[PDB]
DNA sequence: TTCAAGACCA
DNA sequence: TGGTCTTGAA
């Protein structure tokens, strides 16, 4: 499990003999599509959407700063899930 | 931050939408399988290319005795010289 | 179709 | 930050 770019190998493909190799770097739009990309589960309205982390910080730690009541629809029933309903998972 | 994990409730910022709480749910198992443990290896001798599990990867070094023999096939030869005196061929 | 809070972009 | 567009509720 696990290897670094670079990584001296044996790879094992159907119908050959394990064989010399090299780890490269996968392609960088293959890595865009996944690296840093958590799915995410909006409370109050349900909806989900794929995020990256800059766009992600962790409740508790900042209900003071973003926990300030809001009139965009599902909103509030989205501060209360959070806090009384959090595994809606619906 | 980075590095989140299954189940941590987090607000999250979507454009035209303020910071909003949410869950991190699980990726589609389809969207995970294909870049999950997938590597891109190199061949040497041939220089083809493909992906790979860690099923199919095994480490030079700990294995030059198993996997290092002589063998006939295209560029196996050519490949157990190249390993150990031009790694770096990335051509 | 008014307005005010807040969400965007330059 | 300023200026404009949008959401939600009079």
């Amino acid at each position: 499990k696990e290897y670094k770019c670079g990584d001296l190998v044996f790879a094992k493909m159907k119908g050959y003999p394990h064989w010399p190799a090299r780890i490269d770097e996968m392609p960088e739009a293959a890595v865009k599509s996944t690296a840093n990309k958590y799915q995410v589960f909006f409370f109050g309205t349900h909806e989900t959407a794929f995020l990256g982390p800059k766009d992600l910080f962790p409740y508790e730690e900042s209900k003071e700063k973003f926990g300030k009541p809001n009139k965009r629809k599902g909103f509030s029933e989205g501060l209360w899930e959070i806090e009384n309903n959090p595994t809606v998972k619906a």
